[PDB]
């Protein structure tokens, strides 16, 4: 069924394992995704960004979505605005019969920040529905951030960054300990996608030009997620598995044109990359640890 | 409003004009298709093969389907299976909510067809929904099968253009043009260009079909045209900007090349305007039909 974000981090953060977070934006991907959260029995986050839902028209989104969780109603599956703009947005990814919402004014000046994620929050958690936030990375900023605003999680920073081009050529660890210590809440790692290097030979191969791009390596991600990291957001990895294989396909099969002949491996190789991925997050045969509370039920917490 | 076959087709027929019928799969298609019949106030059937709904789950089908519905209230919006087998084919897409059904089983000997369409009559007809057959043709052959099997509209063998008229006013019903497909120079073109391969593949022009709607074919069965203009965007932005990766940087000119490629296909079946014509009776009320 449809899950909090308090609760799936919640049990992600008393049992030292971290669950993936995935932007969708179609039906291939939030099936892709699926298949590999079943197959580990595992729970899973689904992030629609602000692009998700207008690409989608919202509604298609919404749909998907309500496949899903009728398609696996004993998987705790969490939809999740990924970087919250304005409070209506919210309000928009709420009537969408989301269960999770992130306000995203990191950009602003601490009080700013302070003000704009508190509205939201009074809004989310008087509907049961959870709240992420972002800062930065002074501990004590965050101690000051959460008590000031009462958030499920935190995104915390340690020099990840969007998109495929991370770093010149192929992290403070040390920092999400304390921040998590200090702080209580499960943290959050936005900037995760590793490209996996099977993702990327596959795409420079056959016709694309990324002969850069570096990533986090899930080594790192494992470390980050046993001290405190519970939500890991990944991105990039499963837009570059599709591509890969589409263009494989392209080149292997030039008289193919039923795009179900490359979205259907595009969308295989997504599930494929998400596996190893999702086992050392270390949240495989997790998805029947509890029984999950629905949002009326989550208005009692607050 | 969700529209039984039936009636969307039966002001196709009686207003002389073609209703254009689009196969859907996933997400980007129904944008693709949806965008086009608003644009152009045209009633839509949106079909789905069984080889889509596996693809699909049925689940995910079910509920963009079920999408359109929701954000174009006022045009009338037909679900159809499509290119159906068996009688539990049927009973499962009935309830996905579709609205109208087709049973081919125009391989089995004219008499077993008979059994098996009346078959699904029967189920079609109890709940509201609306049903097609095929036969393939002759003209007598025709008139005696819907005699027997009483089904909302009939797919036909036909280019060959005056049994249409035949068929249509010995039968009087909507008949159905299947496998209907243009290529048109430019979304072939568009692929063998940019990387693609199928060269010739035998078209078949939009003015014949145009002539044939008049003889009384009611309803377009469209597929590979909406294949193609799709692999037709993705090759080019593959080759424009080998840098780009994100799906929506690709999947959102194909969507936009399905609306630009129904676009005159629709105007020329004629249905362009002719959505608010009627209030469309729902699966309920039109049990009442039979
Ligand atoms: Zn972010
Ligand atoms: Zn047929």
């Amino acid at each position: 069924p449809l899950c909090t974000l308090r609760q799936m981090l919640g049990e992600a953060r008393k049992h030292k394992y971290g669950v993936g977070a995935f932007n969708v934006n179609n039906m291939e991907q939030i099936q892709g995704i699926m298949k590999a959260v079943v197959q580990l029995k595992s729970p899973v986050i689904l992030q629609c960004s602000r692009g998700a839902l207008k690409y989608s028209d919202m509604i298609y989104l919404k749909k998907l979505c309500e496949a899903a969780l009728e398609k696996h109603p004993d998987i705790p599956i969490c939809i999740h605005l990924d970087h919250g703009d304005t409070l209506e947005s919210v309000k928009m990814a709420i009537d969408l019969g989301f269960s999770s919402v992130m306000i995203d004014a990191s950009h602003h000046p601490f009080d700013e920040n302070v003000r704009i994620t508190k509205e939201v929050v009074a809004y989310a958690h008087a509907r049961g529905v959870s709240v992420e936030a972002e800062l930065g990375t002074e501990p004590q900023d965050a101690k000051k951030f959460v008590e000031l605003t009462g958030v499920d999680a935190l995104a915390v920073a340690i020099g990840t960054s969007h998109g495929a081009y991370k770093f010149k050529s192929e992290l403070a660890i040390d920092r999400v300990k304390t921040i998590s210590d200090l702080t209580g809440i499960p943290l959050v790692m936005h900037g995760s996608s590793s490209v996996p290097k099977d993702v990327k030979d596959m795409i420079n191969k056959y016709g694309g030009k990324m002969p850069d791009a570096v990533g986090v390596p899930i080594e790192s991600i494992v470390h980050a997620i046993g001290e405190g990291v519970c939500k890991i957001n990944v991105d990039s990895d499963s837009r570059m598995a599709m591509t890969g294989a589409i263009r494989k396909v392209f080149v292997e099969h030039p008289e193919k044109f039923d795009p179900r002949d490359y979205l259907g491996p595009g969308r295989d190789a997504i599930t494929e990359m998400l596996i190893p991925k999702i086992k050392a997050f270390g949240s495989a045969g997790h998805a029947g640890d509890y029984k999950v509370v629905s949002l009326e039920e989550a208005k009692a917490w607050y």
